[PDB]
């Protein structure tokens, strides 16, 4: 249920963990 929006260089990604 937790979303982790991290960025790798200029690209942002939201990895959802539960």
């Amino acid at each position: 249920p937790v979303t982790w929006c991290v960025r790798i260089x200029p690209t942002v990604r939201c990895t959802v963990r539960x």
